[PDB]
């Protein structure tokens, strides 16, 4: 089964997923000599007042917040979207040093982790639906650089102790995503796919200009968490991020000029 191992990791991915190797495949290099400003792009439109999160779990790749996606409480609206997407869950992934960690770069420039706020477009009535669909999810990819810490990521480092190993979970409820997004919503956007399997090119990927500023003791918590399950052997979580994937004929857009 898969994982970022040497005989599990990424290179492995196209066996049972034979799309690893296609055309839209995420994530990318962001070259920002050749990702465009466009003035059709609209401002993103983040509707998260209502968010109501349910639980926080190890799934044996990463840890991942979900959230009530039965009405439309917290949804993405806007930017290069048509329509309105509801938030299921979110996620990161992070490095074995500040160095790395992030799946998306920019310039080739790595970030210490990458936070991914995963949304379904409700036209398809389910996620299940909507992820056979080029436009069933939108995903916003928000970098993470080391410096001061973010007030509104202490509740989530404050219980992953809760979850070290793979299958672990807790309670996890009124916790306000608001708290994790950075001043601005200048974005990127291309499209694109899953980064883990089943790699489904489904992904209206929209990246944030603009990092958040996490401390080292609240990125050094993220560090703590095992890939494996509890009485196995410990294999710390840690690079669990797919590589950069070519851009092939695509198109990168930005927000802002
Ligand atoms: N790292 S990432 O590119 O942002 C990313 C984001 C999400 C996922 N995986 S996922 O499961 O959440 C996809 C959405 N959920 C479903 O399709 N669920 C489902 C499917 C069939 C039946 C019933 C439910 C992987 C990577
Ligand atoms: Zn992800």
């Amino acid at each position: 089964h898969w994982g970022y191992g040497k005989h599990n990791g990424p290179e492995h991915w196209h066996k049972d997923f034979p799309i690893a190797k296609g055309e839209r495949q995420s994530p990318v290099d962001i070259d920002t000599h050749t990702a465009k400003y466009d003035p059709s792009l609209k401002p993103l439109s983040v509707s998260y007042d209502q968010a109501t999160s349910l639980r926080i779990l190890n799934n044996g790749h990463s840890f991942q917040v979900t959230f009530d996606d039965s009405q439309d409480k917290a949804v993405l609206k806007g930017g290069p979207l048509d329509g309105t997407y509801r938030l299921l869950q979110f996620h990161f992934h992070w490095g074995s040093l500040d160095g790395q960690g992030s799946e998306h770069t920019v310039d080739k420039k790595k970030y210490a982790a990458e936070l991914h706020l995963v949304h379904w477009n409700t036209k398809y009535g389910d996620v299940g639906k909507a992820v056979q669909q080029p436009d069933g999810l939108a995903v916003l990819g928000i970098f993470l650089k080391v410096g001061s810490a973010k007030p509104g990521l202490q509740k989530v480092v404050d219980v992953l102790d809760s979850i070290k190993t793979e299958g672990k979970s807790a309670d996890f409820t009124n916790f306000d995503p608001r708290g994790l997004l950075p001043e601005s919503l200048d974005y990127w956007t291309y499209p694109g796919s899953l980064t883990t399997p089943p790699l489904a090119e489904c992904v209206t990927w929209i990246v944030l200009k603009e990092p958040i500023s996490v401390s080292s003791e609240q990125v050094l918590k993220f560090r703590k968490l095992n890939f494996n399950g509890e009485g196995e052997p410990e294999e710390l979580m840690v690079d669990n991020w797919r590589p950069a994937q070519p851009l092939k004929n695509r198109q990168i857009k930005a927000s802002f000029k």
